[PDB]
């Protein structure tokens, strides 16, 4: 009434809900245990397992059930950081990534590593030859978004893997806007590991995945220690409910524009704006510059919609967007800055 | 059909389903979001950290969620050790409990860490005593749990805390199978972390939390780097309805035995067995090893009951639990050991 929030979190499918109900009462086993119902939960968990598979381009196994592509994000960095702590090294990342990443880099540095956060051009692009530019000896992670947040900027994945290949540097790539809306498959853009979170593509909070090839010998430093799950990568009881509801939203992700409701296309150019990653961007965020206070106080009155102007840590910083401010903004453009974002559909 | 597993997860209670619902669909916003959507999951998701705080005589700021007791236990223990990556140190544990602790402990010896892993009593029992002998002038953390998942057996966390406080050493118990049973306050018992599990209480799966004394001021290093949840302590975007659901849980939790099923106690006589922790464990779980292999294919060809024998990975390796191995029963003692538990309720 109206929410245009999208890219912040969607709503959980009616087939999604329907799915996570008998896990709940009806058959509410521990995975692990020896004894049938443990099995049935499995069984279950398997499928959503092969439909990400599926999806990603990827084998079953390659799949870690994560919470989230925050956990999903930290496990990618530290599983790798923390098998060097005594000879540290050299990761590249954006500086417009999500706040998880750049936190956990943070981190990083801390303990000693070195960070190269790449700058991106006032389009909020990223290019390969920047990461084949900020490559050194004792580089051991690339990590660059695919889909940004906050602009909706299609990042050059593709080209960057290919750097990362040639360097036989380990890619990651946090795929939380764009897991589902873009097809993605692991072996064309040369993906060692992709983060996915269930609540952005019509999932339930509380799930999310991340995708590390070659899991089974993987040599990756597990963030939670467990009782085996997740080939020993990820402890915690599998929570069967949010497992198949994350299969489900895969498979019945809308295939058609987003709704009625992106229409929006109408209602927005009845004000004056610059759409900031306007040739980059997907269709479904629309990171708009209004052009001056009086427009953005005609929009707000007249449009009572849920939209998002930046990071928490910003609003608590009362500073703008750290990614509006890295593509150039000004912070008076930045107060006149809102990410208005559509429900999500494959395209 | 019959259910005797509820140690290993429990069914969700009508009321939690219900609570979750509205959070699914209906209103479904990023808590970390400036608008009112995010503002009354904020509100929903306070109630519950209240409910939680309220029931172990903590503070609300101090409950920090995760999604279980094993995301819970690897923060405690790693959020100290990864202060320490140069100077390393001592922690004290038992050898019985549960695998994600003995897997984190595990993973900090490789890393440089000592541990001691206390060798229960016959009965399961791990004593103060014990602790105060194993105290090094670099031990740093104390971690025991307090109910035991296995045996039922409740260990003498306050005497620890005692040990602990004593020495100005941080004490942390996993509390997955005693939180909501019995009753307890952290300023009483001198806890500084504990671990607890949804699922084990009727609430939904992949959700827990973590009590961590003066949490606003804690330097426990963040397991899960994020936007700012949980006070900057524990990252990804907050679950509401699992939250919710696990506030409901707590405030709902059943007061009575357990109940009619936990007779049971007058079955459970008609066979011939000795109870492990049979002075010390709790009425609701019933590790029992029965007399001979004779008695065991009549109990199990009677009882079509969904039961326990030990952990996933003893399956995986086809040896015994390793609880049982650490009270001191052989192998074919083990093998006819099983662990029957009954819905938890209070006292
Ligand atoms: C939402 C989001 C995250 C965090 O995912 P959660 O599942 O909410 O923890 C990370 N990266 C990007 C790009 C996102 O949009
Ligand atoms: C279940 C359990 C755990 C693990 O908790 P999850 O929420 O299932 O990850 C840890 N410790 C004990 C004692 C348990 O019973």
């Amino acid at each position: 009434t109206k929410y245009f929030d999208y890219a912040a979190s969607t709503p959980v499918a009616k087939g999604v809900l329907e799915s996570m109900k008998p896990w709940q009462s009806d058959s509410f086993a521990n995975p692990s245990a020896a004894h049938i119902e443990a099995e049935k939960a499995l069984n279950a968990i398997k499928q959503a397992r092969e439909i990400i598979a599926d999806t990603l381009g990827a084998m079953p196994s390659e799949i870690v059930f994560t919470c989230g592509a925050s956990e999903s994000n930290n496990l990618a960095i530290k599983g790798l950081a923390f098998k060097r702590l005594e000879e540290k090294g050299h990761l590249i990342t954006s500086s417009i990534e999500h706040k998880c990443v750049l936190n956990t880099c943070g981190f990083l540095e801390s303990i000693g590593f070195d960070v190269t956060y790449l700058t991106p051009k006032a389009s909020g692009l990223i290019s390969a030859q920047q990461v084949e530019e900020a490559i050194r000896p004792n580089t051991f992670l690339i990590t660059i978004h695919h889909v940004n947040n906050e602009l909706g900027t299609v990042q050059p994945i593709e080209d960057i893997g290919n750097v990362a290949f040639e360097h036989d540097i380990p890619f990651h790539t946090d795929a939380a806007q764009s897991f589902c809306k873009l097809d993605i498959d692991v072996d064309d853009m040369n993906i060692d590991m992709l983060s996915l979170s269930g609540h952005k593509v019509y999932g339930p909070k509380g799930i999310g995945a991340l995708y590390v090839r070659d899991a089974r010998n993987s040599e990756l430093v597990p963030l939670i220690h467990g009782g085996g799950q997740e080939l020993g990568l990820r402890g915690g009881t599998s929570p069967t409910p949010l497992i198949v509801g994350l299969g489900v939203a895969v498979e019945h992700f809308p295939s058609e524009a987003s709704a009625q409701q992106t229409e929006f296309e109408k209602i927005i150019n009845e004000y004056s704006f610059s759409r900031n990653s306007g040739d980059n961007a997907l269709s479904t965020t629309w990171n708009v510059t209004f052009e001056n206070d009086d427009e953005v106080k005609r929009f707000t009155s007249e449009r009572n919609w849920l939209i998002s102007q930046g990071s928490a840590s910003n609003a608590m910083s009362n500073t703008p967007s750290h990614v509006l401010t890295a593509i150039g903004l000004s912070e008076a453009e930045a107060r006149r800055t809102y990410r208005i974002s559509l429900p999500p559909y494959k395209v």
